[PDB]
């Protein structure tokens, strides 16, 4: 699963991870298949327009990672 996907089962969460992963999903041109945090950064850098701040996207990478680690 990319952090794309993860982020969409985030959607609908009553806080500010719920709310960037809205913000993510409305966002057209988001890295759809990336997994890499460098990759990832560079294009919120870049081409990120969100509400919130950067902190909210390294919380919710880090919460990916942690999440990929209870499957597997």
């Amino acid at each position: 699963y990319s952090f794309y996907q993860f982020v969409m089962t985030v959607r609908g969460r009553h806080d500010d991870k719920g709310r960037l992963a809205e913000e993510i999903f409305d966002d057209l041109a988001f890295p759809k298949h990336d997994d890499d945090f460098n990759i990832l950064s560079d294009y919120i850098e870049t081409h990120g327009d969100f509400t919130l701040p950067m902190s909210v996207f390294d919380d919710l990478y880090e919460e990916y990672t942690e999440w990929l680690k209870f499957l597997e």
